[PDB]
Order: structure tokens, then sequence, then C-alpha cells
């Protein structure tokens, strides 16, 4: 049986619940963390706040010209009139995203602010068969559709790097990283592929501090209703934790597999 | 009907502008936030760790929530509406629920988080300039608006020209200057008997220098009715060098009158 063991896992945070299921085994609800909608500090990271130090557009249409300055910071708006990334969107090195902000004169309901507009898209916490929890799509998503960001405890370098659980690290490339262990949203669920169907972007919202851009996941292709959500952890990951489990993805396009270890060997 | 939405999509609802009096323009000298602003190193500490919080699994409707018994109790009633026996003259701080708090978003505690639910406009009074007033009946205790602004410290408030749209924060001590960033709330008119009165709310940090301050009706309001809080004795007295008040009540406390009887007695 499948079993719905928790209506919400954001407790009313999400601009949508997000359920979580259970149809391997007995295993409850995961509560060792704290889900958070919004990136969390445990000491004092001195973010760049002053207003006076944003870009900032002079549009009062809804920022879709060549004219909007927010958009030229990525030399234009990567987003269509549905939110979108343009096809032509880099998803191999994403641009950064500056989105437009509270010194900008456009309205909050302009074409560039899909990610501080938060979470449309359905997804689910459902215990996967080999991975522990995974996240899957409720729904279809097209390609370029913002799904979630990467949400944790914003932490140094130096932090990091004395901390024995590493297995839900985001590195900010001083440097940062979002440490989603014990504070993080739904992305913190979200297993590693080989064949990727969603990628991480540089975001920059209501600051423009460059140390801590905010990570948004975007659909890297057209994604299956049920289809499981996955990005490409990286070779810093698999380099750390390939000598004690390898992955399971299960692809022919599998990097990281024993057989792929064993082959390349 | 001069402008749609002054706050440029910014609260839950449209704040328009209208003048039916003269010839003024729509106000433009400042910038619209719907947030507080920094424009120096300011530091509010934002250190999740640092909330206190509460552990209920209920709507924080009990008197065990840890955090209204931090205010004294919850003074909101099942619809965010202040208790009639609530202090109007000498409210308490009151500590909303927050990220580290156990309950749901849409608890009992997070009126003042939430936002503008009122109807309002920003309009031209026949005697006193720009006023804002209400486009619906406000039963007593409603949550109105904060009071937003650019947060200074008392030696920059020390040093500036205009204070016209400056509130004391008396907790070192800080203020909020609304001249040149503000919301809705830098439009309203003094009243020696107002009909909202300012409280000191603490939501997403518990920097005990930054209380936010929010408007709640002291009686039932009507529409077209203006609204109008008591500025306090130290905008009077540095102010009545230069003009005297004409809210125009018989409980005037103000007045060039009032004030020759205050120095009779
Ligand atoms: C550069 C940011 N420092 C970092 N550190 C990790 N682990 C440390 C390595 C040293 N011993 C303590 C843990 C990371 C581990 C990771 O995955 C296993 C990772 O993947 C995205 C990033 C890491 N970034
Ligand atoms: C301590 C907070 N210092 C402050 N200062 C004001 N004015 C100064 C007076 C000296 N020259 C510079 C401006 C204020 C003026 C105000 O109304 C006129 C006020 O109303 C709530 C608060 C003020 N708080
Ligand atoms: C950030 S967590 C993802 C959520 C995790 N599955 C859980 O149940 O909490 C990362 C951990 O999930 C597991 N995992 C993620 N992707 C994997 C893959 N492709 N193969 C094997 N294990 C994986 C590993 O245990 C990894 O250290
Ligand atoms: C924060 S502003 C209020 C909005 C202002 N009416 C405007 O048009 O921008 C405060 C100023 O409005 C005027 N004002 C507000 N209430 C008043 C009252 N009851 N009596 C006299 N002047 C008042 C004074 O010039 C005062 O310094
Ligand atoms: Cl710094
Ligand atoms: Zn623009
Ligand atoms: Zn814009
Ligand atoms: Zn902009
Ligand atoms: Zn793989
Ligand atoms: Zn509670
Ligand atoms: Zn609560
Ligand atoms: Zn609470
Ligand atoms: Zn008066």
């Amino acid at each position: 049986t499948e079993k719905i063991i928790c209506r919400d896992v954001a407790r009313g945070y999400e601009n949508v619940p997000i359920p979580c299921v259970n149809g391997v085994d007995g295993e409850p609800c995961p509560e060792d963390y704290k889900y958070i909608s919004e990136n969390c500090e445990t000491s004092t990271m001195n973010i760049d706040r002053n207003i006076t130090h944003l870009q900032h557009c002079t549009c009062v249409d809804d920022c879709s010209s060549s004219n909007c300055l927010c958009g030229q910071l990525s030399i234009r708006c990567w987003y269509d009139k549905d939110g979108r990334l343009l096809q032509e969107f880099n998803k191999i090195e994403p641009p950064l995203i500056f989105e437009c902000n509270q010194a900008c004169s456009c309205w909050r309901n302009c074409k560039n602010r899909v990610v501080q507009s938060g979470i449309k898209v359905r997804l689910q916490l459902y215990r996967t068969a080999k991975m522990g929890w995974g996240v899957r799509a409720l729904q279809t998503i097209p390609q370029g559709t913002f799904i979630c960001e990467y949400v944790g405890e914003l932490i140094s370098d130096a932090e990091a790097d004395v901390r024995e659980d590493d297995s839900y690290l985001f590195d900010l490339d001083e440097v940062y990283c979002i440490d989603a262990r014990y504070y993080g949203n739904i992305s913190r669920f979200i297993n590693h592929l080989c064949d990727p169907n969603i990628i991480p972007v540089r975001v920059f919202m209501l600051h423009q501090d460059l140390r801590f851009p905010r990570i948004a996941f975007f659909s890297s292709r057209d994604i299956r209703t049920g289809e499981e959500l996955g990005f490409d952890y990286g070779d810093r990951f698999w380099d750390i934790k390939s000598k004690y489990f390898t992955c399971q993805c299960g692809s022919e396009k599998c990097k990281h597999s024993a057989e792929a270890i064993a082959l390349e060997q």
C-alpha cells in the first residue's frame, strides 16, 4: 500500500502543499531536520542588504523590453512570457540571473520575477526503491520551468570543513556553502541523476551580494508525470563518496556506477 | 483615479490614489517599499538559533503557546483581530510565530506577517495635504498596515533635515525614517483622538533594536473615514514652534489653545 504520511512537509510555507508518501517500507515521514522555505543563518554572514547598492531598472512596462537594465545584467532576461527559460538558455554554464527588486520602478508582477514568486509545480516527497527519499513530479513540467530553490543554512568553507555529514551540501564557488542537513526545504531530498532533468541557476533577488547567490532549479527538458527529479551533484561529491557507495540512477548514461567505475579502470 | 496602486503590486491588495480637491500630482518624491530597508550596516540579528519559538502541534490558540506567553498572551481572536481587552494606551510587545516554531504558517499567531487585508486609499484631504482612508468598514482591533521605512540610528536621525516622517523605536535607540523610502503609512495624518494605534511586533527576527510597527484600529472605522495615529509628544514638542495641530477635535492636545492651557496648568 502507498500511504500518505504527511499532507505537507512545508507546513503551509510554500505556495502549494508538498505531501509525503511511502509505498516501499515502514519508514515514517522524515523529521531529522527543520523545514525552512528560505535560507537561514546560524552565525553572522554580513550579507550586503544596503538598498542603494542594488542595480535596478527604470521600466514601467512589464520588463519585457531590451531597455530593462536588470535583464541587461545577464545580456537579456532569460524568461519568456510564461516565466520559462528560453530554449537557447545555456544549460551547461548558466549565466547569473538578476531579478527585479525593491529598488526597480516596475511592478511586483513584471516578467523578471520568476524565482522570487516561488514554487508553482506540484511535487511529492516519496520513498524510492534504492535511493531513500526522493522528489517526483505530480504533473507534466515543460522545459525551462522553475521547480524549487536549494534552501538551507548558509555556512563558510571553514565551517563546511569541520562538519561530519557533508551529504546535503551545495557549493557556492571567501567561499560559502548551503548546508541542508539540519535546515532545508524540499530540495534536500532531490537525488543525484547522471542524466539530470533539472539544472541549478544562480539568482539574485532582494540583495546582490555576489557571495550569496540563491540556487534555483529549472527543468532542463520536458518532465513527465511521475518522473523523479534529479540534478548532477558534481565531481566533488562523487570524488568523496564513490569510495563508500556507487550511483544507483540506473541510466545507460550513468558515470558513477560500480560498472562505470570498473569500465574506467 | 490618478494611480491604480501606489504600492506597485507589492501589497496583498492595491492602494489607489485619488485627488478630488486640487491639482497636486500623485506623490513621487519618495520610493515606495513594502518592507523596511537599510542604507548602512545594521546587522539585524537573523540567526535562526536566536529565535524564541514554540512547540505547538495545534493552531497556537492555546495558552501553552510559548510565543503567546512572550506576548503575555496571544491577543489575536479567531479572525486575527485584537481582543477588546487589549491595552491600547501602553501596548505589550507582540511575538508572532516564526520559522523556528513547530506550527504551521497558518497558525493564529501570524496576523502582521500576513500583511494588509483592508482596502485603503491615498487621497487628497481638504486641509492637510495627502492622507489615507478606508474604503470599507473596519472593525475594532483589525490590522491595518505597518509603519515601513528606512532604519536609521538616533545619531543619523539627529542630523537629518526633514524629521516629518520619523517614527522612534525606543528599546542606543533606532528610528524608522519614511521620508525617502516608505509605504502607505508615511501619508497617515496625526489625530489626538486616533482611530489606529501602533504596536511593536516581532516576526522573522527578534532583534530588540528593531521592533516592526503595526497599526491596528482602536475602534470601529467607517467607510471613507480618514486614518490617523497619535504622533506623540516628541513630534509636537519639536513641531509646535512651526505649526500646531489642526485635527479639530474637542480632545485635541496640541493646538495653540491646548498648549496655552497646558502652560496655565
Ligand atoms: C541530499 S541527499 C538526497 C536525499 C536522500 N535520498 C534521503 O533519503 O535523504 C543525498 C544522499 O542520497 C543518496 N543518493 C542520492 N543520489 C544517489 C544516487 N544517484 N545513487 C545512490 N545514492 C544516492 C545518497 O545517500 C546521498 O548521499
Ligand atoms: C507624515 S506627514 C503626513 C502626510 C502629509 N499630509 C503629506 O501630505 O505628505 C506629516 C505632516 O503632515 C502634516 N500634518 C499631519 N497631521 C497633522 C495635524 N493633525 N495637524 C497639522 N498638520 C498635520 C504636517 O505638515 C506633518 O509634518
Ligand atoms: Cl563581510
Ligand atoms: Zn525592468
Ligand atoms: Zn521588473
Ligand atoms: Zn528591474
Ligand atoms: Zn548514475
Ligand atoms: Zn504556538
Ligand atoms: Zn504558531
Ligand atoms: Zn510560535
Ligand atoms: Zn489635535
